């Protein structure tokens, strides 16, 4: 998966990903999920769980593609 | 009206928000917004839709959802 390619990068740049579903109310499952970057500035990530594990996934795929537009 | 709402209670608190949606892509895919709060420390907020204004509703959203978990 995704979140496995930032881990690996991650351990060799020692950054530390937060990835937390839910806001606080997940008996309503929002569908929806949220990363925070620890080792640079706060930045949030929001995923969209359309699929199994496709939030974790989209959270991933638009930091990295973040990335390489900038 | 998800913005509508924000404005009134971003204006309430004295907080505000800049908006920066990137022109790039095409409807064809998914729109993208990248939220940057001024008066509070930099962090940057990614969201997403699938047309011109849904992407500002979740970018919009986000905001007083990062209130809840954090």
């Amino acid at each position: 998966d995704y979140i496995q390619l930032l881990s690996e990068i991650a351990k060799e740049q020692g950054f530390n990903i937060t990835y937390l579903d839910i806001d606080e109310l997940s008996a309503n499952g929002q569908y929806q999920c949220l990363a925070e970057l620890s080792t640079s500035p706060i930045t949030v990530c929001h995923g969209s769980g359309i699929s199994c594990g496709n939030a974790q996934s989209d959270a991933a795929h638009n930091a990295l593609q973040y990335l390489k537009i900038i």
